[PDB]
């Protein structure tokens, strides 16, 4: 039947976790079509003097291939 | 001694992951009594237009049973 | 053929590891019939003024579904 | 829209598939608005011929009525 | 030495695991070359009316890279 | 009590993993007593020209020891 | 090389992921120096009328040590 | 160097998860030699009506195996 | 409140129980505000007669000072 | 800055470091602002001498262009 | 079809992790047959003086199993 | 009966795996009494102009505390 291909993707944002997962999410649909869903992997970040440095979410996405 | 239970419920918003959150709690309070804690299991969602279409939170809430 | 289910239960004592353990089972019996077998997924509890004071098993009891 | 998982454990003679099928069916006697699963674990028992029982265990997700 | 990438794919079908697996590998070899072995991640699918309506079979597709 | 024995095999078909599973009990039969239950750790396979070649599930099969 | 220590802590808020996250990397630089990054372990919390009662977010701090 | 080995057992008892551990321990001892350390992989077991039946622990044991 | 978490490991040669107690012990002796712990790993050395020291290897939570 | 992640297994007859080293140079065929790896697995084929391939299995992560 | 099995070893040397797999290895050879692949479980060691004591690399070692 | 520790350090190197392993043991002895053993929980690094740049090796390590 239908296949879908899942690629690995880090978004990263000053603000908070949704950002990032937009952040990634938006740059999904600059090159890949048929974005259906995605996976969060990890949460981490970088540690500055306002704490928070950059929050780095990793995710999968996954998109259906065209045939 | 007391013995509690797990239920498993994804909660849903399309706002953010605290809401996700909340939405499943809410829910279970409707049925289930004694709600104590909660544990994520997975963060994963949808893709729209928007970006994010639907955050979808898994997680464990765990309740005292009544004896 | 035949059908299970699996609910998971935290069984809690001060006596030890075994009397969460059965304390777990016993409610289950409560309600839930043809008790087969369980799987411990996680062994913790809290602390108090001389050691453990709650010991916490969290477990799986699997169970056959009736007609 | 809040979903919820249940733990059923499939199982046949016949293979995975057929494991997967009972419990699904099972699910349908007392749940609405089944939607998806995922597999856990895949085990059984062993007899004279080989696999007895094949068990599959799996995770069933539904819709709540709200 | 040689040096080999992994995919991920989810092959979807309504006839089995084996066919859901096999649309995987079909869609693969469109465009990857010297596909060499598959890792099953996951085994998943959606409900129909009577059953199961799609298997989908989550595998990483192992190939080996080109000079 | 009781004391079980756990080995890993690794079965292969190319015909599926049903075959695969079958293939890895039967070959346990050979040598062992007392065979009562499976658990499939991994599902991998090859790759040839129409798709896949071989299946190979990983598997642990518990049997049980012989009393002292 | 250099070397680095991880501690884990976990961070609370009535309010959020974020602010959880942010609570524990304040209470870090209190006694902990050049904090680098941090991984997100677990996300839990306690249940209460208001739903979510304490978000708990456990989390592995990375900080170089000084030779 | 040296090099050991891990094996698979399954000790069970209806008394308790040491006794069950001992009892996979004991079952090593009669064909194993240098047995230097086990590792609990998993904690089950059945039921009966008087809650457990048999408790069932999953370990590896690991022993040293004889030089070249 | 923040906690911290630490990674200890109890023995005794008596049983699982026992050896959680030591750990629970000597965090005592130098940490506050001891609350939960959480059993990571089961393990133990083997001797003649069987078991010769269990180990639990387990994390231990406490809240940190403010 | 957005990040993506790919999958390689890097293989040589001679350690570790070699293995990870042939995948990172492949991966800079085609790839522009490598910036880290983490490795998934360490496996390898068996021969008359012992380890004839060593292949480590990593997770390359580089900033996409924007 | 054919039939593999793992069984699961921890290779140690004071030289390195390669050095500890080999040895393993090595003593794989003396009693196995067919030995084909192998996978890294964990890698950990013990402390002395100087550092690292000795390198300890438990695996899992495959091998093809004789026909019927 | 005896009590252990273990804790969780990043030894780094630019020379390999072996040597971000001891440069971790080295700093630890500085300060930790009675080391024991260590595990690796994690291999990872930066990559550079011709390859790995830094080798990060993630162990615990167990030392036995004193009276
Ligand atoms: C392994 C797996 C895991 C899944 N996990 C989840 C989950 O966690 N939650 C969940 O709700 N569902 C999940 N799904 C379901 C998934 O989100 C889809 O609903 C389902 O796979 C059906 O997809 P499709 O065939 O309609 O693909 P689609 O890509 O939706 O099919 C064509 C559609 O693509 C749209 N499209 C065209 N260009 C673009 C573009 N550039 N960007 C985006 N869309 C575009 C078109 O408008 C058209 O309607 C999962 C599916 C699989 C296989
Ligand atoms: C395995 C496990 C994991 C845990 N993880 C955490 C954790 O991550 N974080 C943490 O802080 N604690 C955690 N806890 C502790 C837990 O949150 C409780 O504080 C503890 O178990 C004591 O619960 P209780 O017996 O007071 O139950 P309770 O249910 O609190 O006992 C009775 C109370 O229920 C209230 N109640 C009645 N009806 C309802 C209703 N409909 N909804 C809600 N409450 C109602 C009553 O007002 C009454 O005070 C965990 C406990 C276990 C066993
Ligand atoms: C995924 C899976 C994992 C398993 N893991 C293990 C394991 O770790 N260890 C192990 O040893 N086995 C394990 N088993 C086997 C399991 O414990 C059962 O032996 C097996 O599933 C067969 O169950 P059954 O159909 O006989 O069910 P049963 O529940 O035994 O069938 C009905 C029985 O229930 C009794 N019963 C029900 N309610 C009552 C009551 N109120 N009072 C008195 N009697 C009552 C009846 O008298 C009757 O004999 C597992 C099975 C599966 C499917
Ligand atoms: C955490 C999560 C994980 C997911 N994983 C996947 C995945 O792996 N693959 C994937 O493809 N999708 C996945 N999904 C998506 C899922 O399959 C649904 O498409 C999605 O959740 C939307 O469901 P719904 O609200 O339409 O519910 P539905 O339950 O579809 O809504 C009501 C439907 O129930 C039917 N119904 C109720 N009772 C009966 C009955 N007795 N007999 C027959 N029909 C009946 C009605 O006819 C009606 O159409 C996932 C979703 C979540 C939240
Ligand atoms: C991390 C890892 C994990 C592995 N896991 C497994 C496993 O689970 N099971 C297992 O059995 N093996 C496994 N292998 C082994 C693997 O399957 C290969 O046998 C091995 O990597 C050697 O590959 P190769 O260099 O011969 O590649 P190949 O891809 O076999 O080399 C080139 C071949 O591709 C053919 N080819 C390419 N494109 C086409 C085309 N379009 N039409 C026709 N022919 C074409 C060529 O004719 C040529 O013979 C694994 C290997 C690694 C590195
Ligand atoms: C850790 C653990 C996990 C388990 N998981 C499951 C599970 O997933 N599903 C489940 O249903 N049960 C499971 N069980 C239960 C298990 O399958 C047994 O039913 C139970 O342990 C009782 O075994 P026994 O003492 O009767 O052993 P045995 O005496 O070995 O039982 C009789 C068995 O011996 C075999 N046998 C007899 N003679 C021979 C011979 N000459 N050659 C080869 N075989 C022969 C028979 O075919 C039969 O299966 C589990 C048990 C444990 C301890
Ligand atoms: C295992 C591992 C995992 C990693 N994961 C990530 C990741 O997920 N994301 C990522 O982007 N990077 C990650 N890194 C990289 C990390 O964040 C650093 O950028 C890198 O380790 C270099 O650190 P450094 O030597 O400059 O240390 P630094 O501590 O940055 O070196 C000295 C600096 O400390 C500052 N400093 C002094 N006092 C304080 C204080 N009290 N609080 C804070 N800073 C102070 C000084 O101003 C000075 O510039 C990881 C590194 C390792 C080893
Ligand atoms: C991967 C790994 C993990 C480890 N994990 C732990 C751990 O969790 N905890 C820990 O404390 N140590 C652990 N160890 C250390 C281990 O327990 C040993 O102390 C160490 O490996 C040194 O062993 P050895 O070379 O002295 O072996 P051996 O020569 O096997 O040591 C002597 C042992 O032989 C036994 N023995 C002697 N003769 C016989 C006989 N005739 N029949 C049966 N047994 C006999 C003795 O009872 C004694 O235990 C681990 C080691 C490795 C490699
Ligand atoms: C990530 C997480 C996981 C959790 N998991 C669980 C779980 O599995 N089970 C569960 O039931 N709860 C769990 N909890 C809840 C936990 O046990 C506490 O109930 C909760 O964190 C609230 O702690 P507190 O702020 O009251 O701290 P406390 O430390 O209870 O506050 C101060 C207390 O310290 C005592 N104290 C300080 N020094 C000493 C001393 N030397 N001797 C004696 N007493 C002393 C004081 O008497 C005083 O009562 C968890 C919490 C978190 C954040
Ligand atoms: C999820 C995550 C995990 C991380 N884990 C770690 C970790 O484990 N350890 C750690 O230390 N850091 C880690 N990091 C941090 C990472 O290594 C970077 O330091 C960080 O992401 C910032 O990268 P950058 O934006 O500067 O990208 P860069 O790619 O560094 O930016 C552009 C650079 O690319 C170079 N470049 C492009 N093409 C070529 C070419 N062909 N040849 C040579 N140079 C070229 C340019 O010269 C330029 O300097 C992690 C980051 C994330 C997001
Ligand atoms: C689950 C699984 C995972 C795998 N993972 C990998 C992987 O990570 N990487 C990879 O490249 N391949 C992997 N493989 C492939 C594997 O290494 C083999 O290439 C493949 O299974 C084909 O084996 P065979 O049937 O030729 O076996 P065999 O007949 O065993 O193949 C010949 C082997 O026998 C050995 N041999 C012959 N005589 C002797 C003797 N007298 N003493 C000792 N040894 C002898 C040779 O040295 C040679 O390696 C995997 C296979 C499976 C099933
Ligand atoms: C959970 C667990 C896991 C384990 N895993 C492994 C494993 O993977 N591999 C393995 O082989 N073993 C393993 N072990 C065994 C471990 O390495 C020890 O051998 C065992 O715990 C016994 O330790 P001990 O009590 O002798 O401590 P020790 O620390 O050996 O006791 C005190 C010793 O420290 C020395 N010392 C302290 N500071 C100094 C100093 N500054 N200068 C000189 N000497 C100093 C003293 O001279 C004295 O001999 C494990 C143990 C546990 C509990
Ligand atoms: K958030
Ligand atoms: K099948
Ligand atoms: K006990
Ligand atoms: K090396």
């Amino acid at each position: 039947g239908k296949v879908y291909k899942k690629v690995e993707l880090v978004g990263t944002s000053e603000e908070g976790l949704e950002a990032a997962i937009q952040a990634a999410l938006a740059r999904a649909r600059k090159t890949l079509r048929h974005l259906d869903w995605f996976e969060v992997k990890e949460i981490r970040g970088t540690i500055g003097e306002a704490g928070v440095k950059e929050y780095q979410v990793v995710l999968e996405v996954g998109f259906r291939l065209e045939e």
